[PDB]
DNA sequence: GACCACGGCGCC
DNA sequence: AAAAGGCGCCGTGGTC
């Protein structure tokens, strides 16, 4: 290419590299565009970033964000990455797609401009005549990259001498924990490491061991064998107790602290677009798409995260989504009138599984009926399942026989799922978004049917994923209007930010735009709550 | 100091 | 662990 004075003309596809891989955190190494046969190179990419308008190009959110956290509006457009995820969502990287689709990408800022450009031309070629896949680009993905922008420059606010003082003293428990540990295997070692304890376990304290390891066949010390063998010795208990803590302790109590901003004074995470095989976003770096909430210290932590003074978080969660998306995609009329007469299967399940009444399902044992209600739908197995509710295989096999009975359809929606898959290479969701399945024909029977559940997995997941986008695509400027912010996404959850006065105002509105986001053959119903934090915007 | 593979486990 | 699907991060263990 040419080789132009900056800045480039308006359109021009950018380059940009980054110190390191998040843009909160990364310092901008340099930066180029490219367009019309030429390339530009800024000669100091932080002042460069004035002159551009938009930032179209590959990982085009990334340098957005960091536009963002520079006091800079410079909103994301076109991405090379979003049209080939969209073609094929196993493009994940630029390293790959620029090995597919017509290119390398190196490390030098020229030459990321010039391929951006050169990728998306032939992208933009293979994507002619797809006009869902078009639909989605334009109306989805590419929209909802700079909503996603917005929400990781703004961050979340973190109690941190809250989390500080609680790593202090979960400490003290794990102490006492390990302590019996070690007394009950009559010597010390390292309680971490699964190999180490694996021999303690069962071969010196002889303990039956209940399963093996998938890579490598050592035998499992894993929290369901443990939970198989809690009986056998106390020191089980003690372990399981451990794990939990030390769990908690290392993945979220000690390391969120340490990374709030020195600019912002608060936690930002990364919504990756490009990241999975059915269309969902993933968390990372860190990922608050895990943050704990089950159990009483999972709690405790859930409540380190909290609104800014004179704020209130807002959180909406939409209710037993994809069991309403599966209604729609397979028509069952039993499931839909579930749905209309306003039942809860969730909390139905709650009721049988501990024999109690439904007034007296609590939460926690509704979310436990959560696992075993999706579970069973995407293929869980008898065994696994009497093991899981401490029932005799036989009553297992009878729960989930009765499970699929009630709902006659979605048998038939299964089987004509994979049908079509088989067929075609891949299958899809509601609005056309397509995952490729080349396994539907393999030999091997295990392989095979891994391969289905994780075919007609994909057009229920892949569809309330899609809902979701759009409905943050919809609601983004309204809250804007507000003066109110959108924070988090967890799926099928959303946390938003708003000043006092407004939140109610917002909780009402969000709540519209998610329920009406577009309407299937059943309701879609949205629980929002307000509070202070985290765990009390939803209790 | 960096990789990666693995088992394991947090959430949806 | 076992015919749930989708993720990312932890510590260990091995390597460079
Ligand atoms: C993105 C949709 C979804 C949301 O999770 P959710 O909000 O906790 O549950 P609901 O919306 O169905 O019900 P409600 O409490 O009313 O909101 O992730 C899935 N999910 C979840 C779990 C726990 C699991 O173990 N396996 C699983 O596949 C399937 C599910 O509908
Ligand atoms: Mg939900
Ligand atoms: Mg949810």
């Amino acid at each position: 290419l040419e080789e132009a004075p900056w800045p480039p003309p308006e359109g021009a596809f950018v380059g940009f590299v980054l110190s390191r891989k998040e843009p909160m955190w990364a310092d901008l190494l340099a930066l180029a565009a490219a367009r019309g046969g030429r390339v530009h190179r800024a000669p100091e990419p932080y002042k460069a970033l004035r002159d551009l308008k938009e930032a179209r190009g590959l990982l085009a959110k990334d340098l957005s964000v960091l536009a963002l956290r520079e006091g800079l509006g410079l909103p994301p457009g076109d991405d090379p990455m979003l049209l080939a995820y969209l073609l094929d969502p196993s493009n994940t990287t630029p390293e790959g797609v620029a090995r597919r689709y017509g290119g390398e990408w190196t490390e030098e800022a020229g030459e990321r401009a010039a391929l951006s450009e050169r990728l998306f031309a032939n992208l933009w070629g293979r994507l002619e005549g797809e006009e869902r896949l078009l639909w989605l680009y334009r109306e989805v993905e590419r929209p909802l990259s700079a909503v996603l922008a917005h929400m990781e420059a703004t961050g979340v606010r973190l109690d941190v001498a809250y989390l500080r003082a609680l790593s202090l003293e979960v400490a003290e428990e794990i102490a006492r924990l390990e302590a019996e540990v070690f007394r009950l295997a009559g010597h010390p070692f390292n309680l971490n490491s699964r190999d180490q304890l694996e021999r303690v376990l069962f071969d010196e304290l002889g303990l039956p061991a209940i399963g093996k390891t998938e890579k490598t066949g050592k035998r499992s010390t894993s929290a369901a064998v443990l939970e198989a063998l809690r009986e056998a010795h106390p020191i089980v208990e003690k372990i399981l107790q451990y794990r939990e803590l030390t769990k908690l302790k290392s993945t979220y109590i000690d390391p969120l602290p340490d990374l709030i901003h020195p600019r912002t004074g608060r936690l930002h995470t990364r919504f990756n677009q490009t990241a999975t095989a059915t269309g969902r976003l993933s968390s990372s770096d860190p990922n608050l798409q895990n943050i704990p909430v089950r159990t009483p210290l999972g709690q405790r932590i859930r409540r380190a995260f909290i609104a800014e003074e004179g704020w209130l978080l807002v959180a909406l969660d939409y209710s037993q989504i994809e069991l309403r998306v599966l209604a729609h995609l397979s028509g069952d009329e039993n499931l839909i009138r579930v749905f209309q007469e306003g039942r809860d299967i969730h909390t139905e399940t709650a009721s049988w599984m501990f024999g109690v009444p439904r007034e007296a399902v609590d939460p926690l044992m509704r979310r436990a009926a959560k696992t075993i209600n999706f579970g069973v739908l995407y293929g869980m197995s008898a065994h696994r399942l009497s093991q899981e509710l401490a029932i005799p295989y036989e009553e297992a096999q009878a729960f989930i026989e009765r499970y699929f009975q009630s709902f006659p359809k979605v048998r038939a929606w299964i089987e004509k799922t994979l049908e079509e898959g088989r067929r075609r290479g891949y299958v899809e969701t509601l609005f056309g978004r397509r995952r490729y399945v080349p396994d539907l024909e393999a030999r091997v029977k295990s392989v095979r049917e891994a391969a289905e559940r994780m075919a007609f997995n994909m057009p229920v997941q892949g569809t309330a994923a899609d809902l979701m986008k759009l409905a943050m695509v919809k609601l983004f400027p309204r809250l804007e209007e507000m003066g109110a912010r959108m924070l988090l996404q967890v799926h099928d959850e959303l946390v938003l930010e708003a000043p006092k006065e407004r939140a109610e105002a917002v909780a009402r509105l969000a709540k519209e735009v998610m329920e009406g986001v577009y309407p299937l053959a059943v309701p879609l119903e949205v629980e929002v709550g307000i509070g202070e934090d985290w765990l009390s915007a939803k209790e």
